[PDB]
């Protein structure tokens, strides 16, 4: 129906609203952009599946996501990827898991405070129903 398109349309302004907010802050710097494969050609042979911040707007733009679980998902795949990949004892590792959990935690805390359940029912009521 045309008020589903208008849920939907609701979901992906709010989605790019708290996605811009973590993008400004400069402790997610290094998850802005994907890892050049360039400076770190071993990233893509360790890290199978790759998400960052720019990838997600893209993915919102291309109607990827239609409930904030599904959104989560992808914030949660950031965070996951910079803890495996980054393991050890030394500063620069344990710095980037900090910056990597900080970020999840912050998306999570946003979206508790900010997105009424009534309405990401309703977005997982017309997902089950396609
Ligand atoms: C997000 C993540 O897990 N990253 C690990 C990489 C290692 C280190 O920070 C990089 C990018 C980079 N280029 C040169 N050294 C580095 C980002």
């Amino acid at each position: 129906s045309m008020q589903e398109e208008d849920t939907f349309r609701e979901l992906r302004i709010f989605l790019r609203n708290v996605t811009h907010r973590l993008a400004i802050d400069k402790r997610f710097r290094v998850f802005t952009k994907p890892v050049d494969p360039d400076e770190v050609p071993d990233y893509r042979t360790v890290i199978k599946e790759p998400m960052d911040l720019s990838s997600v707007i893209s993915k919102i733009d291309l109607h990827k996501y239609l409930t904030v679980k599904d959104y989560l998902r992808d914030i949660d795949l950031i965070c996951s990827n910079a803890l495996e990949y980054n393991p050890d004892r030394d500063p620069g590792d344990r710095l980037i898991r900090h910056r990597a959990c900080a970020l999840r935690d912050t998306a999570y805390a946003i979206i508790k405070e900010e997105l009424d359940e009534d309405f990401e029912q309703l977005c997982e009521e017309i997902q089950e129903s396609r």
